[PDB]
């Protein structure tokens, strides 16, 4: 309520007298408010400390990345300090932060067309490019092992072994798909480990609703939602974007005849992404762009299936078989990626040469 909210806002060095504070946006993790003043506007968020208990480390990650982008004249989340100079405030139990409102933007939920998907690729390619000289090792793992696929596979096997709901009996083909792909899961972790794949900043929630684009030009403006900034390989981010974004269907589509991996959307994202990162991407990274799609789609699928086997404790579900329906789309997508490897390899090689 306003009196509590107005009081909360008083903790921050706003550059305008507060005039209103109301719920804003469609975020589901933090609690987001729009602060209107006699002047500029702000985003005020109560941070979800159940999901992110370590506020100091999370905000440290956000400060490091945003400071680097700001230092280079790049638009990003701009933290407004507390009146005491901190990046966030402890208030009667809660953890609160303020960002300058990024004005004159729009954003998308579902991918509307290849052109917008290309611009999403451009947004994250630009993000990667301007962080190419940032020492990613300074960042902490806010969610440990987040895209450590071998670790996720161990978790999957534990859920399978426990079979607490006796659900394994009903999904043998899905289980065997993940078991049979076992020797593929370590490709990127091994690469990061031996230095053949660069350690880079990773965003880890590359969904389009985190890419603000200009309200008039439609061009990428800024990457937001920096809660999950961590070290990793950019292949984790690229692969996941391909996972959700190059599908012709929703993640929980029941009719598998409608679920396809679209090479047109793959080409669109890759054009935008590589177009901005051509001077930094390594040969090994380029080599793995198509496979990163397989990897992150398999990782996501195995997590859905593990959750199904464990009684749906991690992902929200709407009906008993929701996670099983989800895992099946991810399986369909990977098999198509496997079968179109010739095409995607050729697509990447062509885009690499064109970007020059
Ligand atoms: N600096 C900003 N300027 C303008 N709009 C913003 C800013 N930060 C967030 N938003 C908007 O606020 C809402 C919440 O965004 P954010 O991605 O930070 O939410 P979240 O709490 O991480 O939840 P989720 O992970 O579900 O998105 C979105 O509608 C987003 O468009
Ligand atoms: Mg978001
Ligand atoms: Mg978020």
């Amino acid at each position: 309520s306003n009196e509590v909210l107005f009081g909360i806002a008083s903790h921050f060095a706003l550059e305008g007298a507060v005039t209103g504070i109301e719920p804003y946006g469609d975020g589901h993790i933090n609690t987001t408010y729009l602060v209107t003043t006699d002047g500029p506007r702000y985003i005020l968020q109560q941070m979800n400390t159940s999901i992110f208990p370590d506020t100091v480390n999370l905000m440290r990650n956000v400060e490091l990345v945003t400071s680097t982008l700001k230092a280079q004249g790049k638009e990003t989340l701009d933290i407004v300090p507390t009146t005491s100079g901190a990046t966030w405030a402890e208030i009667d139990g809660g953890a609160w932060r303020v960002y300058k409102f990024i004005e004159h933007t729009v954003s998308y939920n579902l991918v509307p067309n290849p052109d917008v998907f290309r611009e999403a690729g451009s947004a994250f390619g630009d993000f990667q490019n301007f962080l190419s000289e940032f020492d990613a090792s300074q960042l902490t793992e806010t969610i440990a092992h987040f895209h450590d696929t071998p670790h996720r596979f161990e978790d999957f096997k534990a859920a399978l072994a426990a079979d607490k709901l006796g659900r394994a009996a009903a999904c043998q083909p899905e289980i065997d798909f993940y078991l049979s792909h076992a020797d593929q899961y370590a490709v990127v972790m091994d690469g990061l480990r031996d230095g053949s794949i660069p350690l880079r900043v990773t965003h880890n929630d590359t969904k389009l609703n985190n890419i603000l684009m200009d309200a008039t030009t439609g061009k990428a403006r800024a990457i937001i939602d920096l809660d999950t900034i961590m070290p990793g390989s950019m292949l984790f981010d690229f692969g996941d974007s391909i996972r959700f974004g190059a599908s012709t269907a929703l993640e929980d589509e029941k009719d598998l005849s409608k679920v396809h991996f679209s090479t047109e959307l793959f080409r669109a994202y890759t054009e935008g992404f590589v177009g901005e990162l051509r001077g930094s991407i390594t040969a090994r990274e380029a080599e793995l762009l198509p496979f990163s799609g397989n990897l992150l789609t398999m990782e996501c699928g195995m997590r859905f299936l593990a959750d199904y086997l464990e009684g749906d404790i991690y992902f929200a579900t709407k009906y008993p078989e929701h996670n099983l329906v989800r895992t099946r789309t991810q399986i369909k997508l990977v098999q198509e990626m496997e079968q179109k490897a010739s095409e995607t390899r050729a697509i990447v090689a062509d885009i690499m040469e064109a970007a020059r």
